[PDB]
């Protein structure tokens, strides 16, 4: 008899500060068994599980006391609203409202399931957090998602944007499945990249156009890992697509379509989820997993005729990342 119930907790870090889930931000969906009054960080989309910094668990929900409708319960443990780890005030709660923002801006927005089954039934977002020993990734594994809590250069990484980044690795096998080398895994990684600032645009209505930065420690020396305005300035990343070598890894060759993200939804008369909504049908419609950075720009176009946005702000936004779609 688990039943709908609302979450008040914190979230944050350090660095981008700590925030009160039912103040600054929305509440956070729980369920809860009265008969027992313990609570679960769990919802019919969004299952965080608290790995405990074990390695290997059964994905059982994370599990609270809530003892003593517009009534609501504070997360944790010890019931106050903390998780604190690192530097973090809850990932916990980060992980629960990061996993809402997604399956919303897709559903919502977009009107498409961000994760869904092999017979077609939406799956439901599993975060792990607190994975393993002062563990400095996150990641998609196929069936889940998996955060580390860092260590001497990053925060815990539950954000909306490591969130979308790594979950819309799932958006992308399920649909176009851009190949993880090449042209089309700088086109993967970049997919992800978007759909991390389509999170924090769905959040607080601005976004970075960086990536990281809200994890990487204030004294680590790094600000963030990679900016989409100009990838370049990271020292590696390419700018155009012009710039291609084979050899690039896709942190790095993702730089193009990335930077093509920043010029579309900075165009007169776009925003971020116009030019996220193109992403979003290309890569469900057209993309292909063996996609070049020429193919790619034909399966936006076909995308946009299919929504009805206007095919010559995409062009010319191909254009100056040196792709040309004479082709298609
Ligand atoms: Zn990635």
């Amino acid at each position: 008899e688990k039943v709908q119930a609302k979450g008040m907790g914190f979230g944050g870090n350090r660095k981008i500060g700590e925030y009160q889930f039912g103040k600054d931000l929305p509440l956070l969906e729980i369920t809860r068994d009265s008969s027992v009054e313990m609570c679960f960080m769990e919802n019919t989309d969004v299952k965080v599980v608290d790995m405990g910094h074990k390695y290997y668990s059964n994905n059982k929900p994370m599990q609270f006391t809530c003892k003593e409708s517009t009534k609501t319960y504070y997360t944790g443990y010890s019931a106050d609203g903390y998780d604190r780890d690192n530097g973090a005030a809850s990932p916990t709660n980060d992980a629960l409202y990061a996993g809402y923002v997604i399956k919303h801006m897709y559903h919502d927005w977009y009107g498409v399931e961000a994760l869904t089954k092999s017979d077609g039934s939406p799956m439901q977002l599993v975060m792990r957090v607190h994975y393993g020993q002062g563990y400095e990734n996150a990641y998609w594994d196929g069936k889940q998602m998996t955060f580390g809590d860092g260590d001497t250069m990053m925060y815990p990484l539950v954000s909306l944007g490591v969130g979308g980044h790594e979950v819309s690795h799932g958006f992308t096998e399920q649909h176009s499945g851009l190949e993880y080398f090449g042209q089309s895994g700088g086109m993967n990684e970049s997919f992800s990249d978007m759909a991390a600032q389509a999170a924090e645009y769905y959040s607080v209505g601005k976004n970075s156009w960086q990536i990281g930065p809200e994890i990487m420690k204030e004294d680590s020396g790094y600000d963030a890992l990679r900016y989409m305005d100009k990838p370049s300035r990271d020292g590696m990343s390419i700018d155009v697509a012009d710039d291609y070598y084979g050899g690039l890894d896709v942190h790095y060759s993702s730089g193009v379509y990335n930077h093509l993200f920043y010029i579309l939804a900075n165009q007169p008369n776009w925003n971020l989820r116009m030019a996220f909504d193109v992403m979003v049908k290309a890569n469900m419609d057209y993309w292909t997993p063996y996609s070049t950075f020429d193919e790619g720009g034909c399966g936006m176009l076909s995308a946009a005729k299919d929504l009805g946005y206007n095919l010559d702000d995409i062009k010319k936004s191909l254009s100056e990342v040196t792709i040309n779609y004479q082709s298609c």
